[PDB]
C-alpha cells in the first residue's frame, strides 16, 4: 500500500533507501506516517539509488517472494543493511511504535520495472519498485 503521492520508485526509495536516521524508531516514523500505520519489518539498504538502478541490469531470475514474477535481479554482491522490527504496536498512536534495529551484511533481491511515464523523471528509463527478499 503506497501513498497517492508517490510512483512505485519514489515509495521504494522513501522505504528502503533514505533512511532519515540512524535510530529505526525515528526512521519508521517516516514510512508509518505514510502507510497510516506501524509496519511489522522494514529494511533500509545502505546503498544508494543509483546503485539499485545497476543492479536492475543484472540478469533475470525468479522473483523468491511471487513465484510467478521474473522480473527480479540479484545485487551480486552483499551490502551493508539495517533490518527494522516492530517491539512495541501502538495501533491508536503511530508515532509511538518503538522498533529493534539489526545492521547486518546480505545480498538483496529487488524487483525492477519501467519507469512511470507520467511522474518518475527520465533519467532512469528502469527502476527498483519492490524489494523481494534479502539473503
Amino acid at each position: 500500500m503506497k501513498p497517492p503521492q508517490f510512483t512505485w520508485a519514489q515509495w521504494f526509495e522513501t522505504q528502503h533507501i533514505n533512511m532519515t536516521s540512524q535510530q529505526c524508531t525515528n526512521a519508521m516514523q517516516v514510512i508509518n506516517n505514510y502507510q497510516r500505520r506501524c509496519k511489522n519489518q522494514n529494511t533500509f539498504l545502505l546503498t544508494t539509488f543509483a546503485n539499485v538502478v545497476n543492479v536492475c541490469g543484472n540478469p533475470n531470475m525468479t522473483c523468491p517472494s511471487n513465484k510467478t514474477r521474473k522480473n527480479c535481479h540479484h545485487s551480486g554482491s552483499q551490502v551493508p543493511l539495517i533490518h527494522c522490527n516492530l517491539t512495541t504496536p501502538s495501533p491508536q498512536n503511530i508515532s509511538n511504535c518503538r522498533y529493534a534495529q539489526t545492521p547486518a551484511n546480505m545480498f538483496y533481491i529487488v524487483a525492477c520495472d519501467n519507469r512511470d511515464q507520467r511522474r518518475d523523471p527520465p533519467q532512469y528509463p528502469v527502476v527498483p519498485v519492490h524489494l523481494d527478499r534479502i539473503i
